[PDB]
């Protein structure tokens, strides 16, 4: 149950030959690729270092190798075995393949001063060479790999990832170390982080699912597991109806193996795993190829894996005639080029130490007759040769490995399913995008970007994710991190960004509300045209002279200039035609209802220039401009929101020359004829300005206001200088021009 | 430089007389409480075992006693130094106090079968009887403190805590099982979980401040880490000025411990600690004052613990007459029971197996040469005793020991500080809350509670962490999680969670808009009252006769009954008042504007009997009701929402009989008398209805609208009615009533 090769220095060698028993036992079945093939692979590297006549010429390497059966303990009690005397000594021991064995081994050696090389452990806390003086590897740590991962990540634009660790230490420090780099860069914000264990319950693996499922847009996983971890994830998610969700990125435990997605291809496509670079050996093939029982009982457990290989029991009994890769399928461990390599430093390290140390002799020197550990590794940590592959073998100062790495994508494409090789990682990343086969190019964000206008807030704690609402109409977007209200006394743009343009309305000869009096002011002005012009002509006329020659002229001027009111005010306000304005409505007004020799000089310009001057105050104290209504007419939805323009002159400062004009309308109008005439308009304009209360003022305001009211004032003072006018010369009129001889 | 007494079985020890070295050495200064102290009680009890006679009688106890210098390598070397036999061999080893310590010395001894047992390691990991299998403890595992932390956090309503954990197998494993039952139990959430490297840079202290000060809603802080860790994390937080922000909740590490808050009493008061029960003992007191160098020459570290302590070297000179707790203070170190515990538990199993396996025997049967390990572990764990503290000592069926668990708090009062007993944990918490003295009860919540109304959004996750908002002043308060909007057709209540009852406003003989029109009908009515009885008295009268008998009657009933629209229209509006009150509006204003032998008859009779029915047509196709008008008076804010009550006849059904009864009026009323009368009065009335159209229709609406609208209505009918009754009627009663000779 162990393999001794007897030689002048001897080296040591655990491998993996048995697996975990299932339960109270050390050891449970074989391993044909981890086990046989890697010790196998330094077995011949054993024999071409003897063979080959230009390395350690004269010396034989001998060997010690035993078993681990894949437990910690079991390789300690071997570790053990290693160091009794301290009789054949161990020069070197060719580590283990877990990173706890490797530990404890290692852990172990360190007193007794021998130099470990390991060919599969990655763990990065055996780079202290505080704690781990004579520890060296030929695969690269797993720092380099959780940068590599984080490279990968941040080149494809994810930034919200979750991270499934398996129990130990390989898996744990992986996690911790691509968390912590991912803390220190920034850029990429971890949602969750679950631990399987070593032995779960049923249904764990679904609870797990489950609690992944609990952030939806946490798509990619991040995986640090082994493979049989893997297999009933995936079997728990396609149980769970999730063939399309999640996105996978594994470490080299994942790596090309096809045993987790033998008959689960649609969960796992896409997947994108990492491997350390690597290549075939053709010589081991051929050595492999060429063993047979009766040559090859050097190695003690090839009886068992000749059973559990051609399915026979020397059920079938064994012919003794098989050839492997014949009557079997045949394919290379991916770790047989990492074993030679190692076996060769050491072989090149005591080379260079015989060198050294026993100049001009043939064989080993009599000062040679101890190695010494602590000389024997520095000699280690300088080695520079081309390995079995043609690629260099070189170690750190703290002995590890340059990382070198390859990256694979498992795809589907008809019937053909392979993974795929996409891109590599050399101290630095190199990623191939349009060779990428993805169920265009999927997204893991925990935010979406948002719109222009919006006030982004950014959550306390993780910078990664943020929640990003648009602000109401009355506001803009300052950026887009805040909004603010331009319209102070403006509108904002159609965007929320910027201020658009206030819309505002007139009275500008409009249509609606302004053509009637417009209309009845043409005619009225057309026949106060025709009177006065019939008067002319006819001075003398005796019903004139009855009249009074100058009586009427001033009256007829007047109620023109009334309609001259009435006409001219629906144009435009303005600083230029509604400015003083007013003085021509009061003249008119007053002209109209107080003018009905040297008599009528006196009372036709005595009152006429005090209420001149006294219009001529306000006018002077109150100046006149132009005004833009906004104030409150300020409409929720800006469209619906439209100002308008105005004269200065106040709701409350057209009206305040009527009441004097109205006072002086009441009764100062000044048997015989031309008196009921004057009573009967008298009465008429009475009962006209009874219901102007409501007519002037509309109490309605909305959007009608400056249209109604100025509708209702022009409508009520032509009507009323209408009757007041005819309803006394219309009839004068008729006489004069169609019956001439009532004279 | 170690420590070895013969006898019969001889047990092994391990302590940590020195700590770690600084930098490239193993070794660094004594620790005068930890490794001395210790080793002096196992020597004591040693002694004491021997000199009992009922305690293996006839057998002596040897020692083998060595040092770890607090690190796993060293204790390893000495662990393999025990073991090299397989001549004296060791039966069972007194195990180490660090828990990375005992670990490797555990993996070690496991493969020798030789029993373990601890007295200061608490990892839970230990408790695996697949991986240690000779591994026993007499101080209850991590486990029960992390249940105990969970309890004592629920206990103090806190929910949102943040966790620190040192470096190394005990902080992290006992943080791993404080998430874990925080998990599986759920009520509290963990907020950060921080790192404290093993050697951290400069300002890593304060950094990890900062970022426990990324969420200030998390001011409790669980603690595993060690007491140099404590201290400056102290010292961190005293340097940012957070006196008062951070509650702390310390595991065993922290214990009753001074150094750590030596000159930091105020960022550190209120600090909860957790330490397993024990107590002094005054045997090892006696015996440790009673030493000097000329009777303690077995110990060969006394010397430099001599000059250590006090303070010369034998600088001052020693003059070899100094006695301890008289020259320098003097206190026992708290893990003195635990060690003397496992020293009598490892002499009762021993006991018991002599019992059983040579009966009947003085000293040592020819069967017991060599002492069984599995069958000592076996005996060891199934003892039952009581220790030196008189408090019983028992094993599980795993090798650990009960939780019992004291609870202490730092405490500030005056000059006076100490850590204070509160409360105990032996299976369960008992915790006396008004002994506790913070700085009332303070929080540690991430969400406040909420107000009544709003609707509360549970964070995706965590269950912790709601944030609650406060619903539109339209909608009510369905649930705690949820908003919904009863006034479809009502007002929501002040508190936003029920439905209030909704304003609504009429016009019930209110004096605004409303006195008017019944001060001029009462006015109306009486001078129609005065006319008519006038006129009753008098139908004989020549001028009567000349107006018609009963031409004069009907008209002033058409009037009479006008007054009566223009006051009872006022009241309110039902289905019994305002109901049917139109056909009365029409039958008023058609006698009024039509009636104007037997033609009399007819004249009268047949029009108002066709318009009758046709009114009569669409009050039975249109019946009258009852309205409630909200409608679209639905003012935004609901305390200014009010409603209003209105007649079902709608605001163009009051109008249709205008029209007729208009057409009917404009001039179907039919050298002699009372025709010019007739002529003015059709005059006044053509000019009092031409401005109606703005009168009848204020287009205003808003709240005014039923007041402005009824009062235009009522004012301009009532107005109409008295000119047409008066400028026709009123000069014949003068002449009636004044001048009677005028006839
Ligand atoms: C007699 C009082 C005054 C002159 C008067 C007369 C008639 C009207 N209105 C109409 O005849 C209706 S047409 C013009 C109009 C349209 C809509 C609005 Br609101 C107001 C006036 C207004 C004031
Ligand atoms: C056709 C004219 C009609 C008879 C008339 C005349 C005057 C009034 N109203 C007034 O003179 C003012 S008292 C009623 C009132 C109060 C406030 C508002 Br605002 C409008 C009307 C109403 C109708
Ligand atoms: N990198 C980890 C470690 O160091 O723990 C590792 C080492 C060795 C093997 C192996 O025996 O093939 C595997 C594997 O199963 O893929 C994983
Ligand atoms: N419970 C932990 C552990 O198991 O590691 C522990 C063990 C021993 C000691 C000690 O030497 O006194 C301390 C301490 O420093 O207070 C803490």
């Amino acid at each position: 149950h162990s393999i001794r090769v007897d030689g002048d220095i001897i080296l040591g060698g655990l491998f993996p030959v048995h697996a975990k028993g299932e339960r109270g036992v050390p050891c449970g079945e074989l391993k044909k690729e981890k086990g046989i093939h890697r010790l196998e692979a330094m077995l011949y590297a054993i024999d071409q270092i003897n063979k080959d006549p230009d390395l350690l010429s004269n010396i034989t390497l001998g060997v010690r190798i035993l078993d681990t059966c894949s437990r910690d303990t079991y390789a300690l009690e071997q570790s053990l075995t290693f160091v009794q005397a301290l009789p054949d000594k161990i020069s070197g021991v060719i580590g283990a393949a877990a990173s706890s064995v490797s530990i404890m081994v290692a852990n172990i050696l360190r007193l007794f001063k021998i130099p470990q090389i390991s060919y599969a452990s990655t763990a990065p806390e055996l780079s202290d060479n505080t704690r781990y003086d004579f520890f060296s590897r030929v695969v690269p740590p797993d720092s380099y790999q959780a940068q590599a991962m984080v490279d990968i990540v941040t080149a494809l634009g994810w930034n919200y990832v979750s991270t499934l660790a398996s129990e130990g230490n390989y898996g744990e420090s992986g996690v911790e170390a691509f968390t912590q780099i991912s803390r220190e860069i920034g850029g990429v914000c971890i949602a969750q982080s679950q631990k399987i264990p070593r032995e779960p319950r049923p249904g764990e693996f679904e609870k797990i699912i489950k609690r992944l499922l609990e952030t939806p847009n946490a798509r990619a996983v991040i995986m640090f597991a082994n493979e049989d971890d893997i297999r009933r994830i995936l079997e728990a998610a396609k149980k769970l109806n999730q063939s399309g969700h999640f996105l996978w990125i594994g470490s080299d435990s994942w790596g090309s193996k096809i045993a987790p997605v033998y008959q689960q291809e649609e969960i796992a496509e896409g997947a994108v795993t990492i491997l350390p670079k690597r290549a075939s050996i053709d010589g081991f093939d051929r050595y492999f190829r060429s063993r047979t029982l009766a040559n090859n009982r050097r190695n003690v457990w090839f009886a068992e894996f000749w059973e559990e290989n051609f399915g026979c029991k020397l059920i079938k009994k064994c012919t003794g005639l098989e050839r492997i890769a014949r009557d079997s399928s045949y394919e290379q461990e991916g770790k047989v080029q990492f074993v030679i390599d190692a076996v060769y430093s050491m072989a090149y390290a005591l080379h260079n130490m015989h060198k050294d140390l026993c100049p001009g002799y043939i064989g080993l020197c009599p000062r040679m007759s101890t190695i010494d550990g602590k000389e024997l590794l520095g000699y280690i940590r300088a080695v520079n040769f081309n390995g079995s592959a043609g690629t260099p073998v070189t170690f750190n100062e703290n002995g590890d490995a340059p990382g070198r790495y390859d990256i694979f994508q498992y795809q589907i494409t008809n019937k053909s399913t392979e993974y795929k090789v996409i891109g590599h990682w050399t101290n630095q990343l190199h990623l191939k995008v349009e060779d990428m086969q993805w169920a265009t190019h999927p997204a893991s964000v925990c935010s979406l970007p948002c719109k222009p206008g919006e006030r982004k807030k950014t959550v306390k704690g993780v910078p990664c994710c943020w929640h990003c609402e648009r602000c109401e109409g009355y506001n803009y977007q300052v950026d887009e991190l805040s909004c603010e209200l331009c319209p102070l006394d403006q509108r904002p743009n159609m965007n929320r960004t910027g201020c658009q343009l206030i819309p505002i309305i007139k009275l500008e000869w409009h249509s609606p509300w302004a053509v009637v009096p417009v209309f009845v002011a043409i005619l009225g002005i057309i026949a106060t045209t025709f009177v006065i012009v019939t008067f002319v002509r006819y001075n003398d006329t005796p019903i004139v002279r009855a009249s009074g020659r100058e009586l009427s002229y001033v009256l007829l001027t007047g109620i023109f200039l009334c309609y001259s009111i009435t006409f001219l005010m629906i144009a435009a306000p303005d600083t230029i035609i509604c400015s003083f304005r007013r003085v021509f409505l009061g003249l008119g007004m007053c002209f109209s209802y107080a003018a009905l020799p040297a008599s009528q000089l006196v009372i036709t310009f005595s009152l006429i220039s005090v209420q001149l001057l006294g219009v001529f105050v306000w006018f002077v104290v109150d100046p006149p401009h132009i005004i833009i209504d906004y104030g409150e007419q300020r409409t929720l939805d800006p469209e619906k929101a439209r100002g308008v323009l105005k004269c200065d002159i106040s709701d409350l400062s057209l009206i305040c020359s009527l009441g004097y004009s109205i006072l002086l309308m009441v009764t100062c109008t000044v048997t015989f004829n031309e008196a009921k005439p004057i009573g009967f308009t008298m009465y008429t304009t009475c009962i006209i300005w009874l219901a102007f209360i409501p007519i002037f003022f509309g109490t309605a305001q909305s959007a009608e206001k400056m249209y109604i009211q100025t509708t209702t004032l022009t409508v009520s003072m032509s009507l009323s200088a209408s009757v007041s006018l005819g309803m006394l010369y219309m009839p004068k009129v008729y006489i004069i021009i169609f019956h001439p001889e009532q004279n």
